[PDB]
């Protein structure tokens, strides 16, 4: 059950990195570079940054013991985006689209 769940997690993350979703996924590929983007309030607002490359590294290191922990990091990544940015920002619209990709497939997680 757990190994199967973690293969589903790995599949979902590989899809989120696929070219077909890249026009909206790309801001989530790497950690937010606070200095490069001039976001001098980012760390005052976001206490736990997360991004897709960090999630990939944690899967590769077998840090997630089950799908719930993996899902919590994916949601943390999106929640940080919804917390920091104005609700009408282009990046929030991109987040909603990538989160729909994620939620619809994560809902199909094997359950036994
Ligand atoms: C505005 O939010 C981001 C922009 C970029 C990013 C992360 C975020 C981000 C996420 C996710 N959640 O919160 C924040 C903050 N990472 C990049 C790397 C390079 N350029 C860009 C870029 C963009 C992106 C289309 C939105 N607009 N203008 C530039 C300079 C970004």
């Amino acid at each position: 059950k757990v190994s199967e769940q973690l293969k589903c997690c790995s599949g979902i993350l590989k899809e989120m990195f696929a070219k077909k979703h890249a026009a909206y996924a790309w801001p989530f590929y790497k950690p937010v570079d606070v200095e490069a983007l001039g976001l001098h309030d980012y760390c005052d607002i976001i206490k736990h940054p997360m991004d897709m490359s960090t999630i990939k590294s944690k899967l590769e290191a077998r840090e997630y013991r089950d799908a719930q922990e993996f899902g919590a990091d994916v949601r943390l990544m999106f929640s940080n985006c919804y917390k920091y940015n104005p609700p009408d920002h282009e990046v929030v619209a991109m987040a909603r689209k990538l989160q729909d990709v994620f939620e619809m497939r994560f809902a199909k997680m094997p359950d036994e």
